[PDB]
């Protein structure tokens, strides 16, 4: 069956993730109904039991979509660099006694705050994803991705900035997503507006 | 599974019951590698509310196997917001004051013997030509002219099928609306590349 | 219910096809727990029953990520050439009594030994790729692959060879998927090594 009960329902991580090596901040959520699992299967190949591998770390107020896929495990024990891309270490045969262990890990993978991932996105093993991105929707995600770049294609490539320089390094310093929460619910209508400098000169008066 | 065998094509009109989803006549889904029928196809379309895109599909068109038709426009997500999280559409009091991020693209309006290759994905307000091809696997985000071939993500112009004139005489003679009885008797002649036999047989019978 | 137990679970092709028209070597496995189904449904609209189809023919030591796509059934019936795409022939209506059958072979799919094929891609239909190849998630394999060559995207391009063209006339030469598994089993640490020459010269004397 199905782990959502409507195409337009959307639940926090917080909420379906099960998977000790997948942090996840507030808010966040997985819009899953088109693909039906939770999100812990959209992070695959993910030992739960390991604390020795590549991680998913996910900030907070991210959209995730239906079906985006992240891809842990590194190279899978595949090297392209040796004779052979098999992965004789983990095929369980006699024959294959001597062989040395292939996986090589890439990093962790991090999706920094307010990042919007479209639906059946790829991202591959130890990319970095700043705050603010958009990943376009069948993206596959080779490369770090910048604060409030937008992304796309496969492999994905710029497209564009959501914003000038100077709105970037004024959200990159208040960061708003980590604001008391009474200052959160005061901003409300800022945050949905394009007013940046608005928001900073006055978050810059309150805080500093 | 909704369909019974790899091969089973069953009429869209079989199979949508979304009020906002109109669909010709012949035109058929394939998705057995899918499971799902056409209706899950469209997502996130709303079936009660008459102010929201609509998709409509035009004559003999043949979807193929999990093609994916976006609606829902920008799903309440404002890039030109400084924040792209749906705060209105969430469940939390802190976000009261929240503004509407939905903004609808237009509809999805898919013309007449358009071929639409398998996981393909139309994004919301595409206008996708008469005759137009969409390669398998093909991201579709701005309109397909008709004929046109297009192909990749985002999908890029590839090919016409055919010559400027000959598209004109096709767009001309339509003949996805003749009669019945006209369509029987063109059986032979449409399984052809013979544009221009068909153009001047049919001026003939309906000039 | 899936298939497969884990998603680490990968099971050989050969303990899982059951369609006369899939042959494959031996040691290639498909990885399918994300898409729950075995491998007879990666191969999409391969008619099981008969001779005058293309077929899927793979190598020995593949390995092939969940959900990879082999479009079999060449156009499907559909002739962009003719005047309407729709498939009058094979559809029930009395009125398409008359139409001529759109179908048309493309030739086998055929995958050479050690390739590896990403999570997810697409291979069309008679596509050729050669031993060695590997194939990024998610690619669109429109056109053959060179031996040892990497490729991505959509439609697949070329990204580059794994060896030089030297090294590829070596492997290409020794041919050890065909070895005795006996020699295998002696040659594990340089099949685990980018040892290509140092193979080469061990295998011919």
């Amino acid at each position: 069956m199905n782990f959502f009960t409507s195409p337009f329902s959307g639940i926090p991580l917080d909420q379906q993730v099960t998977n000790p090596n997948i942090i996840v901040g507030k808010h966040s959520y997985y819009s899953g109904y088109y693909h039906g699992h939770s999100f812990d299967d959209c992070v695959r190949y993910l030992h739960p039991e390991r604390d020795d591998v590549d991680k998913l770390v996910i900030g907070s107020f991210c959209s995730i979509g239906s079906g985006a896929v992240f891809m842990m495990a590194g190279n899978q024990g595949h090297r392209s660099d040796w004779i052979s891309t098999f992965p004789f270490f983990y095929q369980d045969n006699d024959n294959f006694a001597d062989a040395r262990d292939g996986f090589t890990r890439s990093g962790d993978t991090i999706i920094g705050h307010d990042v919007w991932i479209g639906t059946e996105a790829m991202i591959m093993p130890g990319v970095k994803i700043g705050h603010g991105a958009i990943i376009a929707s069948r993206s596959v995600v080779t490369k770090d991705v910048a604060p409030y770049e937008v992304v796309g294609s496969n492999p994905a490539k710029h497209i564009k900035f959501r914003f000038s320089d100077v709105e970037i390094a004024m959200l990159l310093e208040m960061a708003w997503w980590n604001w008391p929460e009474s200052w959160l619910k005061e901003s409300m209508q800022s945050l949905c507006s394009s007013d940046i400098e608005g928001l900073y000169l006055n978050w810059q008066s309150k805080a500093r």
